[PDB]
């Protein structure tokens, strides 16, 4: 049970004694590391605990594959979890430095990249603190996606840093490193099995971050692969030569796997390269697993007793290869047979699916995922047979007409023949989302709505097939990281009213909030809080901005990645009327119709996505002209936040009075940053889609500010649009108008405003909707900056939102895929 | 002070708690590290006293700058020294391990290649137990050399492993990076001072080793030099785009300076990267030196009291570049005058001289160094003038033809103008070598003879020019790591017979030994544990070569670098010799005639030599043929122990009978395995060459087996076989034939043979005087076989070397340069 006193001890000797700078003085960057190692210390103690209870008692465990995590920071989580906030606080204090400034330190850990990351990383908070033996698998990307400056030309991007020094939380364990294989080529032995051997060889070595439970010491694993060669591959013959760079060759084709993520797969080069991650990630994840379930089957190890130990959670349709590397595995190397096999693999591996639109699931080119994984591409093959076969085995041969439809749909081979079939140079793809669904015993969308779509819409007639797959499990973010740590005050608030601290866990206790949504002392208090919030942020977009803007303010803010269909362009429009209008008024006019606001922009744009960067580079001048024009003062203010990350969300996340989530009605399939905003109390203005459905139920529509078409009248809009019978607002034009007057300088925008322009065309005719959902959004706006007028209302409107929240915490989502697709009991690290 | 019990605490923390390998059981490779990471544990405390003391004590420091360090491996030496083997071996005890195991476990690290960087390394030893304030500088090689296999088809090389897991020996300084720029352009700014700027730009990073010193707390500082570039010089937009190569080069080319030690330079490519390399060294070296000097100098920092502050020692011509950086730095950083520098520079550098030909003085592409140096390569001309005029000052201009003599032989330029001059494609060079006895105020040769040979020859003008600079300062190998640590048998003996166990710091009292030479208790004891060491090598050599030898044979041990001139080929023609006389005897005729041996050949090969490779080849055919012929038995055999590195001559030496030097007379400049071997005991045999001719005289000529032509004789005996006035003796034919009767086996040794045939052409003629000093030599081992006989007189021999060895510790050769070149006093660190 460790004091101050003894985590000071505890930090001087990991500062002197493994250090990583010159021994002279007690700077920050040096006292970061040194707690960080402390803290470690203790998750090491916990992760042994842990690790040793779950190899004796030989439960089920679940291992959730993502190819991003986005960890984010980890000390105040790590310490918060812990429960020794306090000590180490004291015990910085002590060493001349206070807690928020060392913490301050630490890079974000740049392991992911949107949602799809986040979802996971609030997964692996749960799971530790709900007790249940699970962990994640990854890749340890060197180099992350992108750091983003916000420069004078708008978004450049450069490498992340974050391992520059290395990463005090990870540990290396050399111990394990698996083989991974690609290229080469297939045979059979004489004993009838597939031999698999040449193309290039390479390591995978995994390394742990810890991951600490809330007031527990469930202690679990982010198990992540970095890939390498061992240095006998360095041709020495060559580099004495003088040819370097092809020495080199080997290892830097091996670990180039794990610089980046996402990298670019325009060239032959970089769809590789994906297939290259994918794989790794998979065949790694998957040896690792089974090694650790024959280690703890002792003698009676049973191949039918896996699917009882193991599940496999496939995040999106990356982890795709599981299915046939696991197949691989159980017949090629444990030498079952192929029914013993795909029943082992089906009753272990799930999907979860996180798209609308049947084109943003991956197809991969026959000829090239052949060429590079063959014996998969073989198993794969198997697979689609198999399915033709019980496709045709149902349904009967009477239709044809409609069996054959059901075929060129359900088919995971695009482009392929029959392999006996009555009937009486387009590319040969692979559909990795129809294989998931076929060799999963679980597909789950992650919204009401989305999970309907899929059921309706994207999986038809698989769900005809097999109905009992089809699942929902609405997303969800920690309330320890999102609430608990992340907004001291607004805890502080809770704890008071609710009675209890209990909430952090049994987070439901925030709807007892309600009854007091009325009470003037706690709206006070609330407004404290938030205002409290807003002043550490004020100093923030000081150093990152260049931009004092006063506290006394709506806090305005769309952060998510800046894509047309998430209509950044909508809310700047929108900002740029209000401007236009104050511009043609009185001084005591302008303070009458608008509320002082600070609109907060950040995200990152597709480093090669000519328009987004371009939105990107509109918004930076639109603050410019905005918050340095006299006529304005600090009535409007707009900034862009330059390289929005977990770490960025925590702060502004606290201090917001409105949240933006304004994507074309119907495309986004959950989010998440909005039910991280609703805990904090801030009110959302959004349009009727993905989980804005389920927030705005849950806080109540009277708190929640809704606008613009629904999902259903889209492809009526984009109709109307095609045929010429769309009327602009003449304030959409107005506004056209008034960018093409230079008014934001001298950029040209020409091109920007061409993509709202026509009736065709790829780029063109305003394909997002933003003309026509434009009125109903500065309408709402209007709304907005009405009720931030009645400051009693808006205060109620916000402690519901937080009352609201409950539903949205990531332990029920956990404790929903745990009982109702894995299937695990929670495990006492006593 | 730190007891077993304490330390095994100690090492279970760093075994779970800094762990690098997974939880489960404490194997041998993680008993090492944690071992290892417990040792640094008290390394750093007494680094840091160390560094402080320095700090506040502002005294002189000096700084020895090698391209090499051969440090092998730390931990034995560290508990050692420290004292604490003792504890160690109890704490692993209790852990379930042994000491020599656990030891073994260490790579060596592979930071050098010859006896330049063993010297080195000695140096570092002595310079710490002495409590000197010095420190090495050197690069921290990845894969050092090579890692030496031994195959049928001879030697293959491999890149080290030896950071595969990392060094837990070694300590980053994140906060001590400099930066290194190399090509680029140089202007003049309006303050009249030179700006050298663009080329490329990198960083380097020190890495420091602790070098504890025997029976002190003064713990120096081996502080290595490892060449980056930030993060930010990655390339994202080349990666995303498709070329990965492309954008890995930036930090492939930075990093490329520490991959391997003297990279192969055949190409253009190859000498560039062995500028960069020494230019990094000398480079990251001085800026921390005089960052260092500044620092240390607050406000009252005087450049004139710089040399008294700061010596550097040029270990040979590779930090060369250190006399034009550090007037660079002084001229165009510091901002004083030539003469200033030039003052300051002369009265802080010194030169080492390891070679006897001048030729093997490196030379540099003018055109090549002054695109990739510019401003190195003014300065080098700047002072290649100023010594023109120094050089026309004295010796006037009355002899003209004695002038033109004098200039050529002088000059740093070669092949360039004299800039004014009375005068009433051949390629552009600078010769480092000359350069280092300009800029310098000392120059030593390592061994009487050899520094005489710089004075009389080597650098002939520049002595009469400046005598005072020359001197000689014999070299020598650290009693501690050489007799006290790898020899424990011997050390028991003599701490007893010499009544104190000072002898490791006074090793002077190793000449007590004399006066019992002959007492027989002491000759017994002697050879037990001569015995007890061979012992250890039977069961290594197993191990290694595959061959079962017996312990009651001579050890007839050649271990040094695979070259042409060291005359492995004379050994093992000997040795040929040897078994055509056994094949044709009876057997007990055999018995009669020869000692039982095992012949031990060691060492590397130039990767492209390709002699020096088929010598290789032959030694190791020669054994098969001899060891597996069951008509000698144990009477022979001939071993070729792969990977010779310090850790093997750490375990032949201590148990070696005889010890072979034989290089072609006159062409050693000193030699230190010689000295090693001596102090265990061993008996050498050997030409009169290096300190062949210094251990002769200090152990005896009676105690040393010398043979073959010296050094005034070469000239001639290559004379009369290019005149044709050689005539070979018949036995050596006889050998020459017994090969040619592929006697070994099928490999064809036509080639080989050639080398010793005819009277001209480069690779022809016998250069190397094999054949001539061949009937002596095998005249020698005939002695040598009969006073392996006469046990009571080999033991006396053996007893004597040890006695005579004092001379050749390296605590004496350090004693010297420190007061006759540094100028350093001992710091007491309480």
């Amino acid at each position: 049970a460790p004091d101050a006193a003894s985590i000071t001890s505890s930090i001087k000797y990991h500062a002197e004694f493994t250090p990583v700078f010159s021994p002279e003085r007690f700077e920050l960057p040096k006292a970061f590391f040194a707690t960080a190692q402390s803290v470690r210390d203790s998750l090491l103690i916990n992760w042994n605990a842990t690790y040793d209870i779950y190899e004796k008692l030989n439960m089920k465990q679940a291992y959730y594959l993502s190819m991003e995590f986005l960890q984010g920071r980890a000390l105040l989580n790590a310490i918060g979890n812990l429960e020794l906030t306090g000590a180490f606080a004291e015990a910085l204090k002590n060493l001349g430095h206070n807690l928020e400034n060392v913490a301050s330190q630490e890079p974000d850990a740049a392991l992911g990249n949107g949602g799809l990351g986040r979802l996971a990383s609030c997964f692996l908070d749960s799971l530790a603190t709900l007790n249940y033996p699970a962990w994640g698998y990854g890749l340890r990307y060197k180099y992350g996606l992108f750091k983003q400056r916000i420069t004078k030309d708008g978004q450049e991007e450069v490498a992340e840093d974050w391992l520059e020094i290395g990463s005090p939380w990870e540990v290396v364990r050399n111990d394990v490193s698996y083989p991974i294989k690609f290229y080469g080529k297939v045979s059979t032995g004489s004993d009838g099995k597939r031999y698999w051997i040449g193309g290039e060889d390479i390591k995978a070595v995994a390394y742990d971050v810890p991951i600490p439970g809330y007031k527990t010491r469930t202690t679990i694993s982010l198990r992540l692969w970095s890939t390498q060669v061992p240095s006998a591959d360095f041709d020495l013959s060559a580099f004495n030569a003088g040819e370097h760079t092809k020495a080199c060759e080997a290892q830097a084709n091996a670990e180039k796997i794990c610089y980046i993520l996402y990298p670019g797969d325009e060239s032959e080069e970089g769809k590789i390269l994906r297939l290259k991650q994918q794989y790794t990630l998979c065949s790694a994840s998957l040896q690792d697993i089974i090694s650790r379930f024959e280690r703890r089957s002792g003698d009676r190890i049973k191949w039918e007793e896996f699917p009882e130990k193991v599940a496999v959670q496939m995040n999106d349709t990356h982890p795709t290869l599981c299915i046939p590397e696991l197949m691989r595995i159980l017949i090629d190397l444990k030498g079952l047979n192929w029914n013993e096999a795909w029943n082992i693999t089906q009753r272990t591996v799930a999907y979860t699916n996180h798209t609308v639109l049947p084109e943003a699931l991956e197809k991969w080119s026959y000829e090239l995922m052949q060429k590079l994984l063959p014996r998969h591409v073989e198993i794969i093959e198997a697979i689609d047979e198999e399915l033709v076969h019980e496709i045709v085995l149902k349904y009967g041969s009477m239709d044809l007409n409609k069996l054959e439809e059901k075929l060129t749909t359900m088919r995971i081979l695009e482009n392929f023949d029959l392999p006996s079939s009555v009937a009486e140079i387009p590319p040969k793809k692979v559909r990795m989302a129809n294989l998931c669904v076929v060799g999963g015993h679980a597909v789950n969308g992650v919204a009401e709505i989305h999970s309907e779509i899929v059921k309706e819409e994207v999986f038809n007639d698989f769900y005809e097939l097999w109905p009992e797959k089809f699942q929902n499990k609405t997303n969800g973010v920690t309330p320890r990281r999102w609430i608990r740590f992340c907004n001291p005050p607004l805890s502080a608030i809770i704890t008071k009213w609710t009675g209890t601290e209990d909430w952090v866990l049994k987070t439901e206790k925030l709807a007892e909030l309600q009854k007091f949504a009325d009470n003037e002392d706690l709206q006070n208090e609330w407004r404290e809080a938030k205002r409290s919030n807003k002043i550490k942020v004020v100093s923030f977009l000081k150093e990152k901005t260049g931009y004092s803007v006063v506290p006394d303010a709506m806090f305005d803010i769309q952060v998510k990645r800046i894509h047309e269909y998430k209509r950044q362009l909508l809310n700047i429009f929108g900002i740029v009327y209000r401007y236009k209008k104050m511009k043609e008024m009185t001084a005591a006019e302008r303070k009458t119709n608008f509320v002082p606001r600070v609109c907060i922009f950040g995200g990152k744009a597709f480093a090669t996505y000519v328009q987004a960067k371009r939105i990107v580079k509109f918004i930076t001048d639109v603050g410019a002209t905005i918050n340095h024009d006299p006529e304005i003062g600090d009535l409007l203010k707009v900034v862009f936040v330059p390289d929005y990350n977990v770490s960025v969300a925590e702060l502004l996340i606290p201090a917001s009075d409105l949240s933006e989530h304004i994507s074309t009605a119907g495309m986004e399939a959950s989010g998440t940053s909005n039910m991280k905003f609703a805990m904090n109390g801030c009110i959302q203005i959004g349009t009727l889609d993905g989980a804005n459905v389920e927030i705005r139920e849950e806080v109540g529509e009277e708190n929640f500010f809704l606008f613009g078409a629904q999902a259903h009248e889209i492809a009526g809009l984009r109709k109307e649009r095609a045929d010429g019978k769309f009327v602009p607002d003449e304030r959409f034009e107005e506004v056209k108008e008034f960018v093409r007057s230079g008014a934001f300088g001298s950029y040209n925008y020409d091109d920007l405003i061409g993509s709202l322009e026509g009736n065709e065309g790829f780029g063109r005719a305003d394909y997002f909707l933003v003309g026509k959902d434009f009125p109903s959004y500065i309408e709402c706006q209007e709304k907005v900056d009405e009720a931030y007028r009645d400051q009693k209302r808006w205060t109620t409107m916000s402690i519901l939102n937080t009352a609201g929240s409950y539903k949205f915490s990531s332990d029920r989502t956990i404790h929903e895929y745990a009982k109702d697709i894995w299937n695990i009991e929670a495990v006492e690290i006593a």
